[PDB]
């Protein structure tokens, strides 16, 4: 059937009886009233049963061996479905496929029933999920720490071509993969005031919120390791949230509990954009405060909570603990670690600070200013008064270091300050993270250089040893074996299975680039993937597409910097050239654009409407026929990404040079047989450097040309004046050619493009359509298109998150990865 494992005689029988055990005892149902959702839950429990033994022994193992622990703090974990991924890393896929077949069920139909764990917005959240998978596969004692939102990223709906947002009640029917640990509840404080008494400060008169943890197992790939993702949930204390007496009403007091619990209620839907709301900051401190007490409690047990030098010596703290900050969201970990170490444990400032800097590391994910976290001082002052004092003291000592290092440079002083003066004073969280971490990294070579050369130049001059690079990566398990079993099979038929946990081996596929059988195969799985997606489109969304055309797809969050608009202009150009010469031959294309817009992002929502508007005209022009279809992919999420990517021919990564830190969708496409048309931005540079530029479709300005244009001054009118085809499009948008009933509907987009285009869309237009003509020419030659594809796939090995994690571990955390199988799952009950 494929190498989804073995379908052993005894195991398929065992799986079947356990499926039935659960349908009966767990779901309280009988085959006569069980719905597909019941069957999915019976399977979920049956599979989940296989990792409880491993989970207990892994955790038990880390306790006995006591290695250095890695803690990944992120306010986002974009996990997706988890049934298939668990079967994959456990080698249960074929067994479970057989077992359900015999029970008369379709396993694929059942997997579609599982809800996505959408606790993330996009790139940042998915990276943490991939990292988790890699850290388990590499045998690292790691824990993911975050928040358990009952409502994740909103479900996107298209109404009249407009995006509509609807609550993501993903827990509605239950989450079989989480394990509530009520017995580990912790208290988090808010507000209050600071009292300075004899032997130290005291944070007093605080409001308490309880933090209840829910653990989700994270299984390593076929190595019997199961790590833990701990997500906190807000719970109201039953005392004060009722006990603070003297009228108000008893009923009201109970109802008002949903005020303390609103903290873990919903995820903020912003991607690469900062919104300074109090509720956000509360979530940020909530995850930080609970996680730290948990980390310190675990440390106090270790082997110190037995003997060792005897005396709670936090000197060894950094030898046993490493906490990674995914962006600046969990940045309050720095001042909170100081609060505990100094205010509670009573360490002297300097020892506390040495410890903090040595255990904390920070990862930067973007350079656009509107994404930077600058919290108003009055907010931190009301909510976390003690933390504000600590930040001031950290700032004081840091600026003293600066003044010493660069005497008289008064401007460098104000530029480097953690406290920004002006309208309202604010705290620059990124500056805080640099000062309190022993390492700061970019997510791609180009982005990391931009950090040192631009944004954090002053810091790089002060402490150069701190800045590193860690190019992102994706996990080959979910992004190859799970979503593209076909391509994974034909690759394994030739080079083995060892590449699944050592992607570098894909390079061996290079020697099959001239193999007639392989070329036919690689091409065959892509055709099968395209046919299946084409089917899915009519099944769940309904309105046909031609599977023989080139599948042009750009899927990611909708942003001005990602330039979905530039893709739009190319689509209109194609349409116009067809209408001009109808009986001329052109390579058929199905351009698919998908992604969610943040609810408050007006321009982004206007772009979605443009895209659907364009498809309304194009898809109904009889002269166009089936040569050009413009389709907007609804509700783009992880599970949907697993469907499109394997079916794509052209991956669109056209952000303005210097704006996309790294990108990860680009890597997903490269590994699944799509060719890439993009700019020299983020990881794109390293990808084309790995495949060779001849095997990539690069175009547009490079970082340097963008800066040259900025010195000169960007004027859109020039491009509009010199390019007739461009002018025609803009006049088509202005006159209402795409919005008849509302002729001025897109005046906002045209205005922006012409007068305030921060991402110089027009500047890259000519080179973009010229380059698109080249891919169309290569597509016309199936054999040569496929061979280039093989060059990309065979050369994507470097973008596996296992490589990224091995680097973080070795160069930042100080731990050695290991591909050693943990001692079987075998029963055991001590
Ligand atoms: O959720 C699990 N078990 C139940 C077992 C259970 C069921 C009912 C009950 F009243 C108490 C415990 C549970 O502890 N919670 C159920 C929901 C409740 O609100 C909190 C506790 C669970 C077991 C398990 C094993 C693995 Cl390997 C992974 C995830 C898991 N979740
Ligand atoms: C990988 C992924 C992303 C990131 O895409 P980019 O093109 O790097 O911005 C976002 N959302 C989902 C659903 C993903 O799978």
């Amino acid at each position: 059937i494929s190498v989804r494992g073995l379908a052993g005689v005894e195991n398929v029988t065992e799986l079947k009886k356990n499926f039935n055990r659960h349908l009966h005892f767990t779901l309280v149902k009988d085959r006569n009233v069980a719905t597909p959702r019941d069957y999915y839950f019976a399977l979920a429990h049956t599979v989940r049963d296989h990792l409880v033994g491993r989970w207990i022994r892994t955790q038990q193992h880390y306790y006995e061996k006591d290695p250095k622990r890695i803690y990944y703090l992120s306010l986002e974990f974009y996990m997706g479905r988890t049934l298939q991924n668990t079967m994959v890393n456990l080698a249960l896929e074929n067994a479970c496929d057989e077992a359900t077949y015999q029970l008369g069920l379709d396993m694929e139909e059942l997997e579609e029933i599982e809800e996505d764990a959408g606790l993330g917005n996009g790139g940042l959240g998915r990276l943490a999920a991939c990292f988790l998978d890699s850290m388990a596969t590499l045998g690292l004692a790691a824990y993911g720490y975050g928040i358990r939102y009952e409502f994740g990223i909103f479900n996107q709906k298209i109404c009249g071509g407009w995006q509509m947002e609807e609550a993501d009640d993903w827990l509605r029917y239950g989450n079989p993969w989480e394990k509530a640990r009520p017995e580990f509840t912790l208290p988090v404080h808010f507000y209050g005031r600071v009292e300075h008494t004899s032997q130290g400060a005291k944070w007093v008169d605080t409001q308490v919120v309880l933090a209840m943890p829910y653990d989700t197992p994270v299984p390593g790939y076929r190595n019997n390791v199961v790590n833990t993702m701990r997500l906190w949930s807000a719970k109201a204390p039953n005392d004060f949230n009722l006990k603070d007496f003297n009228v108000g009403g008893y009923i009201q007091a109970v109802l008002d509990r949903n005020l303390a619990e609103n903290i873990s209620r919903v995820l903020y839907p912003n991607d690469n954009f900062f919104e300074g709301k109090e509720l956000r900051l509360k979530q940020e401190y909530f995850v930080v405060a609970a996680t730290l007490q948990d980390i310190i409690r675990r440390f106090k047990s270790s082997k110190f909570g037995c003997r060792d030098p005897v005396r709670t010596n936090f000197d060894a703290f950094p030898d046993k603990v490493a906490i990674q900050l995914n962006d600046t969201h969990p940045s309050l970990a720095i001042p909170e670690l100081m609060r505990v170490l100094v205010d509670l444990e009573r360490l002297d400032w300097d020892k506390a600070w040495e410890v903090t800097v040595k255990t904390c590391a920070y990862t930067n994910h973007t350079v656009i200013p509107e994404a930077l976290e600058r919290w108003p001082v009055h907010l931190l002052e009301t909510l976390l008064p003690r933390h504000l004092q600590i930040i001031y003291e950290i700032n004081q000592r840091f600026l003293n270091r600066v003044a010493a290092a660069f005497p008289g440079d008064v401007d460098r002083l104000r530029r480097m300050s953690l406290v920004e003066e002006g309208a309202v004073k604010r705290i620059n969280m990124a500056h805080l993270c640099i000062a309190g971490s022993h390492a700061v990294n970019g997510v791609a070579r180009i982005h990391s250089e931009i950090l040192k050369k631009t944004i954090f130049k002053d810091f790089y001059e002060l402490e150069p040893h701190k800045f590193q690079n860690k190019t992102n990566g994706i996990t080959p398990r979910r992004w190859l074996v799970l979503c593209n079993p076909g391509l994974a099979e034909i690759i394994a038929e030739r080079i083995g299975e060892e590449y699944i946990s050592d992607l570098d081996q894909l390079r061996k596929l290079l020697s099959y680039v001239d193999d007639e059988a392989f070329i036919r195969d690689v091409a065959k799985v892509k055709q099968e993937n395209k046919l299946k997606f084409a089917a899915y489109l009519e099944r769940e969304y309904k309105v046909h597409i031609n599977p023989n055309s080139l599948f042009d797809v750009q899927v990611k969050r909708i942003h001005e910097y990602k330039r979905q608009l530039l893709n739009c202009l190319h689509v209109i150009t194609l349409y116009n050239r067809i209408k001009k010469e109808p009986n001329k031959f052109v390579v058929p294309r199905t351009v698919m654009i998908g992604g969610k817009a943040a609810p408050g992002y007006h321009m982004a929502k206007m772009i979605i409407k443009l895209i659907t508007a364009i498809g309304d005209v194009v898809n109904h022009d009889p002269v166009v026929g089936d040569r050009l279809r413009v389709i907007f992919l609804e509700n783009y999420r992880v599970s949907l990404a697993e469907k499109v990517i394997p079916a794509a021919d052209l991956s669109e990564q056209i952000s303005t040079a210097g704006t996309e830190a790294s990108g990860t969708g680009n890597m997903k496409f490269m590994l699944n047989g799509a060719l890439t048309i993009g700019t020299m931005d983020g990881a794109n540079v390293e990808m084309a450097e790995e495949a060779g530029e001849e095997n990539f479709f690069i175009f547009g300005m490079r970082v340097e040309d963008v800066d040259r244009l900025d010195q000169r001054g960007y004027n859109a009118q020039e491009y509009y004046d010199r390019i007739p085809e461009l002018r025609q499009i803009i006049e088509q948008l202005s006159s209402g050619f795409f919005s008849p009933k509302q002729p001025d509907l897109f005046k906002d987009i045209v205005n922006m493009l012409m007068h305030h285009d921060r991402f110089k869309v027009f500047a890259d237009y000519e080179e973009y359509v010229k380059c698109q003509e080249r891919v169309s020419a290569l597509y016309k030659n199936p054999r040569e298109w496929t061979r280039m594809v093989i060059r990309n796939i065979a050369t994507s090995g470097k973008f596996s998150s296992d490589r990224t994690i091995a680097q973080y571990a070795r160069e930042i955390w100080g731990v050695e990865p290991s591909r050693q199988r943990l001692p079987a799952p075998d029963e055991k009950i001590p």
